[PDB]
């Protein structure tokens, strides 16, 4: 529900097993959710307004995940705001500046890390 388009993760395929070690060296961890097309890595972010997770999505352009070799298409990252219990949203969404500038630093060495 916040995109980060200026990454430039997108810009290259690249093989499963550097996103994955980049991801996870960084402090990322893998969604429940278990798909040879897809995987998503979150960075869960615990602040004063609410927990929220900056999401990077890859998914598999030759071979199946998660082969290491596997090429993968990196997409745009998305910042979201959990709503617990519930999902219901009493007053909107804002995106506190810290967590904002939390996402741009850990994406940037993110793209650094896989380059």
């Amino acid at each position: 529900s916040l995109k980060f388009p200026d990454t430039g993760l997108e810009e290259k395929e690249v093989a499963f097993s550097i996103v994955n070690h980049a991801a996870k060296s960084l402090g990322f961890i893998h969604v429940d959710q278990w798909d040879y097309e897809r995987v998503m890595f979150d960075y869960k972010i615990v602040h004063h307004e609410g927990t929220f997770y900056l999401r990077v999505p890859a998914y598999a352009v030759k071979g199946e995940i998660p082969r290491p070799s596997t090429i993968v298409q990196i997409m745009t990252p998305i910042l979201g705001k959990y709503y617990y219990p519930h999902g219901v949203e009493y007053e909107g969404e804002t995106f506190p500046q810290a967590v904002i500038d939390k996402c741009n630093n850990k994406l940037a060495l993110l793209a650094k890390t896989i380059k």
